[PDB]
C-alpha cells in the first residue's frame, strides 16, 4: 500500500492543505511547512514544520525567495525526517511570496532525493498584485519544474472566469484547492480499488515520473451519454494553465456498475484521445462497483506535453 504525503509550504499552501484535512482524506498524511509561526499554530496538520526561525523570528519570509528558500534548506534534515516513507508526495504552494516561492522548491528537492514521486501543485498571483509578484512567481514555477516529477499550476486569474460579481473570496479559493484534493483522492482510490483492468501506484508512477506538466482530473455524469459527459468533465481545464491538448501519455480509469458497456468505455478512450490530438499512450483501467446503478466516474492523469 503506497504511502502518499502532502506537504503544505507557506500560507496558500497551507491553505489547500486545511482545506483537504476539513474533508477527511484517509491513507493520506499531510504535513505543514510555514516561517509564519501564527498561521503554522492554526494548521490541523498532524505534522507541522516551522522553517526559518533563526531568519524571520517566526514571521514570515516578508515576499522575499531567498529567506524561504534558506529556511528550507537549513531545516532540510527535519523535512527529510517527516517525508521518510513516502513513496508520492505531493507539494502545494502559493507562488509570488517569500516562503512558498523559495520553500516549495527545496521541499520537492528533498522529496525527490528521499525516493518519492513527486508532484507539485501551485498557483501563479492575481494580475492585480502586479509585475513583481508573477515575476518570483514565475521564477518559483522554474524552480518547482527542475524540481519535481511533474507540474500541476493554477493561474489565480482563472478563477476570476469562474465566479460572478458576489461569489464569496473562499468559495473560489475551494474550487482551486479542489484540483489538489480530488487529484490525491484519485489517485488515493485508484491504489486502494482492485480494479477488473486493475491500475496501479507502478502505473501512476510510469505517467507522473520525469515528466514537465500534468493534468489531473475527474468527471462523474450519469443517464444519456454519461461517459461522453464523464470524459468531458475529466479533462476540462477551466483553472489549469496546463489543457490536455498535447499530451502524450495517459491514465484513464472507469469506474461504473454491472451496466458498464464496453461501447460506452471505447467512447470515453477517444474523447481524450481526440481532445489531446497527438497519438496518446493509454494506459486504461476498469472498475466495477456493483453497488453503483447509473453513476460513471472517469479519472485522467495526463503528461508528456
Ligand atoms: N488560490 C489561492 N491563492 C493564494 C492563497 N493564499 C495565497 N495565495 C496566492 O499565493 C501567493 C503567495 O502567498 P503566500 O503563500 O501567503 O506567501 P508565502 O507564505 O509568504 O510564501 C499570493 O501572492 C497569492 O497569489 C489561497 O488560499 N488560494
Ligand atoms: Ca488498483
Amino acid at each position: 500500500m503506497a504511502t502518499l504525503k502532502v506537504i503544505g509550504v507557506g500560507g496558500g499552501g497551507n491553505n489547500a492543505v486545511n482545506a483537504m484535512i476539513d474533508h477527511g482524506m484517509n491513507n493520506v498524511e499531510f504535513i505543514a511547512i510555514n516561517t509564519d509561526g501564527q498561521a503554522l499554530n492554526l494548521s490541523k496538520a498532524e505534522s507541522k514544520i516551522q522553517i526559518g526561525e533563526k531568519l524571520t523570528r517566526g514571521l514570515g519570509a516578508g515576499a522575499n525567495p531567498e529567506i524561504g528558500k534558506k529556511a528550507a534548506e537549513e531545516s532540510r534534515e527535519q523535512i527529510e525526517d517527516a517525508i521518510q516513507g513516502a513513496d508520492m508526495v505531493f507539494v502545494t504552494s502559493g507562488m509570488g511570496g517569500g516562503t512558498g516561492t523559495g520553500a516549495a522548491p527545496v521541499v520537492a528537492k528533498i522529496a525527490k532525493e528521499m525516493g518519492a514521486l513527486t508532484v507539485g501543485v501551485v498557483t501563479r498571483p492575481f494580475s492585480f498584485e502586479g509585475r513583481k509578484r508573477q515575476t518570483q512567481a514565475a521564477a518559483g514555477v522554474e524552480a518547482m519544474k527542475a524540481a519535481v516529477d511533474t507540474l500541476i499550476v493554477i493561474p489565480n486569474d482563472r478563477l476570476l472566469d469562474i465566479v460572478d460579481k458576489s461569489t464569496p473570496m473562499m468559495e473560489a479559493f475551494k474550487e482551486a484547492d479542489n484540483v489538489l484534493r480530488q487529484g490525491v483522492q484519485g489517485i488515493s482510490d485508484l491504489i486502494a480499488v482492485s480494479g477488473e483492468v486493475n491500475l496501479d501506484f507502478a502505473d501512476v508512477k510510469t505517467i507522473m515520473s520525469n515528466q514537465g506538466s500534468a493534468l489531473m482530473g475527474i468527471g462523474v455524469s450519469s443517464g444519456e451519454n454519461r461517459a461522453v459527459e464523464a470524459a468531458k468533465k475529466a479533462i476540462s481545464s477551466p483553472l489549469l494553465e496546463t489543457s490536455i491538448v498535447g499530451a502524450q501519455g495517459v491514465l484513464m480509469n472507469i469506474t461504473g456498475g454491472e451496466s458498464l458497456s464496453l461501447f460506452e468505455a471505447q467512447e470515453a478512450a477517444d474523447i481524450v484521445q481526440d481532445a489531446a490530438d497527438e497519438d496518446v499512450n493509454m494506459i486504461f483501467g476498469t472498475v466495477i462497483n456493483p453497488e453503483l446503478q447509473d453513476e460513471i466516474v472517469v479519472t485522467v492523469i495526463a503528461t508528456g506535453f
